[PDB]
């Protein structure tokens, strides 16, 4: 296999075993001041997401042209407020919300973003960016527009003095630093079967299936309650200590913890365990991301909850996640998704998650290190 674009990049070769931790290439000390050229009739436009009209155009581009499953049944449907949460965390920069418009119509047809993140990779901590929401309009696909978007965001990140990035993708590219698998816990099995998310699996009836996936009506962990403002510091402390066991993690300031965890309805939920002493000892979190269901006369949207960061010090992990399922169910979710990273393997089978189709590969740009098992990945991106 060759990669006409990826082969020119500072990433390791697929198939080479890596034994040397460090940058692929030295930092560039002068950077190109001019944007890379797009094809004729298209232009750059940095997108002001504080503008309601412009945020809606981005919502529409992603709603119509972002990630689908291999059979074109489901497409992510990130909401405008969720996009604002994802794309404006602390340290966000306007030039890192990189759009492509058609010159004549103004139509938004491409996007890529970067947000700043401190990343701990093995024994190094490095200021990086996280690249997300790369999207080319379906009518514009396969015209090598994706490499221009990647090069242009790279140049704009370089201008800010940053030379490493982290990203995930569904496809295998040079070269995954780790490979995760999605698993799903049914919460409304009837809808999931009706919309062909899952199959009636041999040999159980529908009635057996609903019974199998039935959950308690309220969580069982004593003192579980939503996170509040007073909890920001101890959620920050617990998260920092907990992550030290993994090899790829974020290093978040207290302000980033407030942004990523403080509850926002229909975007992010976090529940803490406040014990009999008033001490918060654990927390669970999950974010809300629906997917459009296409070509179906009755069901239009599948409501999914996604496991975020789950920190146990005193409640067993297995119990926290069981309460996470119960809460997702009570909130009206159809499915709970989680990856096999961190210590998630310890609960996935027990709590009746089924394996799904498709990997999520983790990558670093301009950094070589050995790859790691999923159990060592402790970074979750939206
Ligand atoms: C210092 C800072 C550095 C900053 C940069 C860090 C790097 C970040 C890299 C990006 C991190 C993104 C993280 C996310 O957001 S992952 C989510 C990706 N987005 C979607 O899946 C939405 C649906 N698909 C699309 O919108 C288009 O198919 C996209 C835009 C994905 C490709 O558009 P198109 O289909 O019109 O293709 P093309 O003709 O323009 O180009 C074909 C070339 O592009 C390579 N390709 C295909 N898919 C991906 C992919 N997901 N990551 C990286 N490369 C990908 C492909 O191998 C080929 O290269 P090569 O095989 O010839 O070599
Ligand atoms: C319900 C549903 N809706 N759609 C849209 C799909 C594909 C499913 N089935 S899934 O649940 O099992 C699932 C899910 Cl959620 C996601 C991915 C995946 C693939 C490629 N890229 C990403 N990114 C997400 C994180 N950062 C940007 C890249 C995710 C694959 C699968 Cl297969
Ligand atoms: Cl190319
Ligand atoms: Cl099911
Ligand atoms: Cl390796
Ligand atoms: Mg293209």
């Amino acid at each position: 296999r060759s990669y006409q674009f990826w082969d020119t990049q500072p990433v390791p070769k697929l198939g080479e075993v890596v034994n040397t931790h460090g940058p692929v290439e030295p930092d560039k000390d002068n950077i190109r001041q001019e944007p890379y050229t797009l094809p004729q009739g298209f232009t750059w436009d940095a997108l002001d997401l504080g503008d309601r009209g412009v945020l809606k155009e981005l919502y529409t581009l992603l709603n119509e042209n972002y990630v689908e499953d291999d059979d074109n049944m489901f497409r992510f449907d990130y909401s405008p407020e969720f996009l604002l949460w994802a794309l404006r965390p602390p340290g966000w920069l306007p030039q890192w919300h990189c759009g492509v418009r058609v010159v004549s119509s103004r139509k938004l047809v491409g996007f890529i973003s970067a947000i700043p993140a401190n990343i701990h990779i093995y024994d190094t901590e490095k200021k990086m960016v996280e690249i997300n929401f790369l999207c080319v309009h379906k009518k514009l696909r396969s015209k090598r527009v994706a490499p221009v978007l990647i090069r242009e965001i790279t140049r704009r990140v370089h201008l800010e003095g940053i030379f490493q990035a982290v990203y995930t993708a569904g496809v295998v590219l040079p070269k995954p630093v780790g490979t995760c698998r999605y698993w799903h816990r049914s919460l409304n099995p009837r809808k999931l079967i009706e919309v062909k998310f899952s199959h009636l699996s041999r040999n159980m009836t529908m009635q057996r299936t609903m019974k199998l996936y039935r959950l308690p009506e309220t969580p069982k962990t004593a003192g579980l309650r939503p996170m509040e403002t007073k909890d920001i510091p101890v959620v920050h402390q617990l998260l920092t200590r907990y992550l030290k066991q993994f090899h790829l993690t974020p290093v978040m300031s207290q302000e980033e913890v407030e942004h990523w965890f403080y509850p926002q309805e229909n975007i992010i939920d976090t529940f803490v365990v406040e014990n009999a002493n008033g001490e918060v000892t654990d927390f669970l979190s999950f974010y809300t991301l629906p997917s459009t269901i296409m070509n179906h006369p009755t069901h239009k949207s599948l409501k999914a909850a996604y496991s975020f960061y789950n920190v146990h010090t005193q409640t067993p992990l297995l119990d926290l996640m069981s309460d996470a399922l119960v809460l997702a169910k009570m909130k009206g979710f159809d499915v709970f998704n989680a990856l096999d990273l961190m210590e998630n393997k310890t609960f996935l089978e027990k709590l009746k998650f089924g394996i799904g189709d498709g990997n999520l590969q983790y990558y670093l740009y301009n950094w070589k290190c050995p790859s790691m098992g999923a159990e060592k990945v402790g970074l979750v991106l939206q």
